[PDB]
């Protein structure tokens, strides 16, 4: 019959920690605790990746189309996202390593480094993160530091479809955007022309003042923006810059659900919307906590590199975040009326 | 040179997870998760082995006399408080696998269990739970599962010294208690026997109340409180019974470093006791949690036998905690001469 | 225009810590953490009032009904508990303040205690704790503490409807439990009834494995049957060991087995969530009692402990649903004809 | 006697809740969280300020010379810390707030600011934040947003000393800079240039290269006028002296005397890193509710220009080999 140890392979994972301090004979007692705390790490990286590719699949075998898999869906990114959660908390454990005591044993490490982690890299790529986007190390290709299966892998990871790409597909498919259905997009753009239109009426009407005057300059500056959301060319434009990432359609189909939210169709979508903003927050969490450590251990460059990667390049659905720039007021928004309700209510 | 993997040994870490339900034809997705996160935490058990059995080892070789040595011994058993608390935090993960889906899985695992921890029950030892005090499972003793040199170790771990033993040994050498010394114990018998007799004038004096004797009836609890503490028949009594852990010299040492934790050389010391008492309460709270979750998964004889063992029965260091039934007034406790203070300097 | 602290009233937040330690002309140091320790927990204690009375109002009056309001419930209930997972580590900071300190106050707090805490009251009430169900402490009712619009406040918290009340209400009215329609608890005991002797069959195919094998056949046969005892429920209802009505049983079984039907999934979120309350709520019981003890030593300690208990767990039906897991081949097939009505 | 919602002038504290989004006939429900939220911060921040100010005092007075009063000075350090670590997850309960529900109030709001909270200021002061050094919003100082006795306060903050201040003074008499004494410096020194001269003795070119770095970093620790250089921009906050003070500390933190000084020096960079840390989710926020200034302006407070005791940060980058540490034989270690 099955035993603990066995079940759970204990056999290897707990015959995996080599001090290198110790195996050329000056064993350092903190080296066991940042050997550990990697391997744990990468433990979940493992999980990470079981969830996410589990959920890529779901997309790419069409699962994703029959709603039932929403559960499923949620369910695992939430997974995912309480998992970071607890990565970054996982720092606290490493702090407890002093830099004076790092210093001892950093020697028998050379030149080995983190950014050999296959599986932080097969992350990074399976969730979308783009190599034009990614700022280089050392004027060097991330990958270059691997060779073999390994260097097969990261490329099928970059080549086979990311989530990014998988949920792009699926929310240019939301129900409403049909202009022949529901129109949002057009609904959308005359009742912020109209709405804007008001609202400018009512400026113009306050008694000359600098309340007014700002309020003017105010409006100039939301019509812009707000306008500038129906320029399929500006954002064509922002693509090719990289400061977006979604498809114009599938940028539709995310304000789609922002705003019908409610909508018994729109709840667990929204969830995932959520999820994955949540998921890009935790891993720039995540970065932000490395670099704060790689600066409490070496100093002041690795440093510099990393403090890169706490950029909005490294966001994959930063397009998500992004939307909170396009709020309306409620009552602009196209009217979902029983008579139009029924294609979104299960 | 080192690569990452081979330095972490990778090879092994990310090659030890089996499905079971994979294993015999019918791959159920959360088993993985279910898998990873025992693996998580046998690798921070191990960690926490590793601190734990060295501070033990820094006792029992007389390091810690040299009291250069108090800052490695407070941040170590400080680091393994830290790692507790995140082991605490990690049941989130699994919160997230529900019931139900436990349910497609739990067949293929019979018949082992957590009970099989190995590192759990080397930990419970070393830190100093007793087989005398430890609940039956279903009439059985915990060791009675284990085998080969499995069972050898656990062995080991119950003969060889606790932490407990190790710090009740250096208990029993902190300064002050020499009779022919600062006589501590002979000063506070004094300080509290007088003071308790003042209050009682007091008490004397008002007119018979409802009052009065509410405050009589205190006093007497009080004063019962505060001698007993110099019964020293009571205590090898209450030792016997299990009830207490440390021996009557090992509880004047730790009083001796409440009273005088401002004093420099009881400063760390008094680091120390408060750390050890974060242990226990971090180790019941894991054993809350784990129940917490055994509850939802299973329903409710394992959830009793586990709701059990979150009692004092399992608190190691309860003598520290109950510490806090004999606080005094300040201006009861010895005053620390000039002269005298001198032997608390470095 | 409108300023910061005028919009949040801190002419009153911040003018509301009076060390008792000072009052009385002994100023103690750490008083002051105890005071700003407990007004946070007060807050949030509202906070938490106005999320769960908000949520009582939504099926009060019958707006849940309209299952669009599925996401604001799940969203509000899920606040809870986030809000509690923070009161359960704000401990962490009072565990910063040691009982030598905490001693050289505590007599000039004589007799306040946390007892009286309204809010936490309130709290305990409209989620579902029951007065009959609760433990006693110094042989007396935990209302005989209060006086005034207090006392009545907490009279009407007692006999106003409880989340629980409301949500059992709600899982009555859950769709398939029709015995004209699905007839789910039907076809469940026929599945179950078929499963078991299927099983037996399998088992009756002499080993010590056999003997384990039936040994556990036969008490999951009783407890999987102890499900269609209606009388035995309606006993375990009337001892307070039960909650939910024997419908609203079936309402919430019906859920879990179809979590992953659309119509289900958010309502399915919602029964995780009381449950998360309920544990988190335990959570900080517990954090309590633990500290108590560090504080006080060793008997509040023992009443404390006692609350740390099933008897407190107000949705523990959700969480005994796991006992009656049943394989999912045996789950009543969810009608592809009919499934469109969920 | 005294009852609990007395006791905490709950009177007070449990009807300071007023919406505005209700106060103008359109009550928002999630606007309670926002308010209730801020109102737990300024509790907290109460706090801190009382932990952190009758730590300035323990300094200020003298006290902390007595090293008995090191114990409370740690404990009341990491208490603020514990609290800060705290009000960084406190942000978990705001983000339960959706982008589209916050617009629902947003307008009731103007044009307040979370940038008027006398008290985050008055915590960034005392520890030891430099008004010059501060990136200006909007071209503005900071103050002119306040007015009356906050704007008295403010002042009284900026120009009485900082923890900073404070723990520089301190540090400076740390036991064995004294050059007729264990003379720290020049043993330290010393051993330095002894040790990189045989290193030199001893690919290669790469290892030289770095050893050539190496040196420079090493050496440009006795740089007193590149010390007093850099501190006059602003690079450095610590004297000279202090700076040796806190190396003493590091390199001999077993020794029994330097055991709590060593725990205050990684309280006092724990604060600065859950500063940051504050600021960090601040923002990983106000971009989620208000997308795109504000995000950038706070993107830029996580710089370095808001780490006040950086000098202790950096003291990772100047670490020796152990051997090369002088040696403190307990006869020079009798202290
Ligand atoms: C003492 C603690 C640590 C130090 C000093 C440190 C140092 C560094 C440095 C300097 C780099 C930049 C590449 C290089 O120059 O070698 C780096 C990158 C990295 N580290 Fe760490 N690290 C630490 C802990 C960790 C931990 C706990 C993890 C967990 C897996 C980790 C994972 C990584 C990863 C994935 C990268 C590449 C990041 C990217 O390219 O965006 N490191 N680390
Ligand atoms: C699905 C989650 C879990 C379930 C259902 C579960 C179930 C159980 C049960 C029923 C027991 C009591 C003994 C028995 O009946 O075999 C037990 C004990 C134990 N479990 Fe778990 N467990 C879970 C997760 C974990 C995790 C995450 C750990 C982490 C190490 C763990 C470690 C243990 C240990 C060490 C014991 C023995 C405790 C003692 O004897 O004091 N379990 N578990
Ligand atoms: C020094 C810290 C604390 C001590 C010593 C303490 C002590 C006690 C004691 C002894 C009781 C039992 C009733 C009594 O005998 O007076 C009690 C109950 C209670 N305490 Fe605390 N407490 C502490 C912190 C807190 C905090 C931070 C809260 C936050 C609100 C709190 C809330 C309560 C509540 C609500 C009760 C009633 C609980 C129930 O009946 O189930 N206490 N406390
Ligand atoms: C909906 C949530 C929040 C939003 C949208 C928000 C927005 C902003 C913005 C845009 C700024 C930049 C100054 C300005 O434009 O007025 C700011 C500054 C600030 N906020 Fe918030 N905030 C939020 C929550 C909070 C919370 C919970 C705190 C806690 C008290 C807080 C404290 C501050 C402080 C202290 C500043 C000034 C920071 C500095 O100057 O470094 N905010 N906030
Ligand atoms: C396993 C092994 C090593 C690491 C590191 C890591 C990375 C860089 C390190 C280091 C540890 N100790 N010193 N350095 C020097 C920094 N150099 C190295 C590369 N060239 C320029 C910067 C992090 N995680 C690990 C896991
Ligand atoms: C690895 C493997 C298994 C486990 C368990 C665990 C423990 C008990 C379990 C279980 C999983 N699934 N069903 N049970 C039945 C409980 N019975 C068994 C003994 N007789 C009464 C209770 C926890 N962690 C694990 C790690
Ligand atoms: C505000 C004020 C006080 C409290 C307490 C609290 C409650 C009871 C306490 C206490 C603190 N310190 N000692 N006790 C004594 C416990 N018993 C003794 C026997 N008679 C009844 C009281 C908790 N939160 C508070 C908030
Ligand atoms: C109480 C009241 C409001 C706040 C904010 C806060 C600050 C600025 C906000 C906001 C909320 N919502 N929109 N803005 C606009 C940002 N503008 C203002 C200045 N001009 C450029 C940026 C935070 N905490 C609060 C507490
Ligand atoms: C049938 C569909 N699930 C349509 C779809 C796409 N994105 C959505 C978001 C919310 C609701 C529905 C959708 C599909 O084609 O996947
Ligand atoms: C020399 C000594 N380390 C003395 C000792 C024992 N326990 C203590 C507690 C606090 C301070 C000192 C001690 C020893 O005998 O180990
Ligand atoms: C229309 C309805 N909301 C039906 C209902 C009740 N409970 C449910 C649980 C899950 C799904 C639907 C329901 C009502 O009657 O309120
Ligand atoms: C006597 C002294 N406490 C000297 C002092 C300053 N910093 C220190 C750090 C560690 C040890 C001692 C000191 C004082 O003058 O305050």
């Amino acid at each position: 019959g099955l035993i603990y140890g066995n079940y759970l392979h204990l056999e290897k994972v707990l015959n995996a920690q080599e001090l290198q301090s110790e195996t050329k004979g000056n064993k350092i007692h903190d080296e066991h605790l940042f050997i550990i705390t990697h391997q744990a790490y990468e433990l979940w990286f493992k999980q990470i990746l079981w969830e996410l590719d589990s959920v890529r699949e779901i997309f790419q075998n069409g699962h994703v189309r029959d709603e039932r898999n929403m559960l499923k869906v949620v369910s695992r990114m939430h997974r995912v996202s309480v998992i970071l959660k607890l990565l970054v908390q996982q720092f606290s454990i490493l702090e407890t390593m002093t830099a004076l005591d790092f210093n001892d044993f950093r020697e028998y490490l050379s030149p080995a480094s983190g950014f050999q982690s296959l599986q932080f890299r097969l992350l990074e790529n399976k969730i979308g993160v783009l190599q034009n986007m990614r700022v280089p190390y050392n004027r060097r290709h991330y990958r270059d530091n691997f060779k073999g299966e390994e260097n097969e892998l990261l490329l099928k990871s970059e080549q086979e479809k990311t989530l990014l790409e998988l949920v792009e597909a699926w929310l240019e498919r939301t129900p409403g955007l049909e202009p022949h259905g529901f129109n949002f997009w057009g609904k959308l753009e005359k009742n912020i022309t109209r709405g804007l239109e008001e609202e400018f009426i009512r400026i113009q009407a306050k008694e000359e003042s600098e309340e007014k005057e700002e309020q003017v300059a105010e409006f100039q500056k939301q019509k812009e923006v707000l306008l500038s959301l129906f320029d399929e060319k500006r954002h064509e434009h922002l693509l090719s810059k990289g400061e977006r990432r979604l498809s114009y359609r599938a940028l539709q189909g995310a304000l789609m659900i922002y705003f019908y939210r409610e909508e018994p169709r729109f709840q667990v979508p929204f969830q995932l919307l959520t999820s994955l903003m949540d998921i890009d927050s935790l891993m720039t969490k995540w970065r932000y906590n490395h670099v704060c450590m790689v600066h409490r251990m070496l100093g002041s460059s690795g440093y510099h590199y990393l403090r890169s990667t706490v950029s909005d390049r490294y966001k994959v659905f930063v397009d998500l975040f992004n939307l909170s720039t396009y709020l309306i007021p409620r009552h602009w928004i196209p009217k979902m009326n029983p008579t139009i309700h029924k294609f979104l209510e299960h």
